[PDB]
């Protein structure tokens, strides 16, 4: 997959199901273009959001709605969202792996980058 | 002090010093209006951003520019910037620190929200 | 797998590889007795540790001897090792999944555990 | 203060208040004898572990006694503890600040390690 999103939940040891994700690419008027969306699944993963030939260069946003997470279980967290801003792809094409650790008042996040 | 950040080196064991931080409200008209800014101490802390009269409740933007202070120490990484998105909430007196810890690929951050 | 572990490196954006993992149980004198031990795989995974009849209920430590990996890199690290320490089985069998983030002066872990 | 030790609470965003924190010392026959210890303040931080003329080179290791922190709160926790090992080297003046955020199945520390 050449972009894929993993999120874990910190409270219940458990993936984040269900998490709404959007991802963005900026466009050439420096605005942010809707790219991408989804939903993790059962496994806290979020595959096909796109394809190698789609996945061009440019500077993307990961955008995980991890205060919509968060209220469904009860819980009034601080963040509004978790956002990852990277460059993609500018030295050729990459898989990238965006993986998110939540809990109410943190979250900590990583890419793992893998040359096909 | 209403707001501070604060900012950590991994890959150092440090705070991360002369990191530029940018802070912005969220406008009626959505969109992210400059606030204030700064950079790092030489304790990897930036305080002094807001008084308690100008942080009212809203919808908040940190920026840490973090490809910078990375491309500065001559490491590459992977994000553009770490941002931290949050509402602030009179719910009784609050204080809130937003910590990150960097690392190349990878950022931590939490909330430390507090009443004196 | 009733135990996997899983380590990635934040510095490079990978797995961490041939890192070596010791896993010990609490004996009944209070000692740890050695369990299992393994390196991860080219994609920073550990399988194979145990089954699910050897994993019974009991106190365990996965050591991972992150030193050990940093040093070959040229990076001289703050820890000897990461430890996770953790009751398993007490409810019954789960699944669980140990995994470790590596920075030169930090790590984070976390589990998932799975009811199969 | 060449040893201070710091642990929040990813749960609440707050400083982890009376948390027990054990520190050992390895021993020539690799066994771990008891060096300082106590309980966060309410900034969630310990202090006085030891002086200058005590923290002599060596292996030590610091385990902060999570899992009855989260029973105290009525969260079921993962870990039995928290453990940090490190060797203190002299190379130069050091101060180490040992710090942890803590979630009910995970955590993350860091060494924050400056010269005066
Ligand atoms: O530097 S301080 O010890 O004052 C601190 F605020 F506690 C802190 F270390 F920065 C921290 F807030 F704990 C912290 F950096 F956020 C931290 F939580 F300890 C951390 F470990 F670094 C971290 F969790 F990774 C985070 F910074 F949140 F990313
Ligand atoms: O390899 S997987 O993406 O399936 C994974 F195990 F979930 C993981 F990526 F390793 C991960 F656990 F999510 C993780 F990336 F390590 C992570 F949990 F998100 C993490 F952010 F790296 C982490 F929180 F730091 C962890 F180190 F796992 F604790
Ligand atoms: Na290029
Ligand atoms: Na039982």
């Amino acid at each position: 997959c050449p972009l894929m999103v993993k999120v874990l939940d910190a409270v219940r040891g458990s993936p984040a199901i269900n998490v709404a994700v959007h991802v963005f690419r900026k466009a050439a008027d420096d605005t942010w273009e809707p790219f991408a969306s989804g939903k993790t699944s059962e496994s806290g993963e979020l595959h096909g959001l796109t394809t190698e030939e789609e996945f061009v260069e440019g500077i993307y946003k990961v955008e995980i709605d991890t205060k919509s997470y968060w209220k469904a279980l009860g819980i009034s967290p601080f963040h509004e969202h978790a956002e990852v801003v990277f460059t993609a792809n500018d030295s050729g094409p990459r898989r990238y792996t965006i993986a998110a650790l939540l809990s109410p008042y943190s979250y900590s996040t990583t890419a793992v980058v893998t040359n096909p």
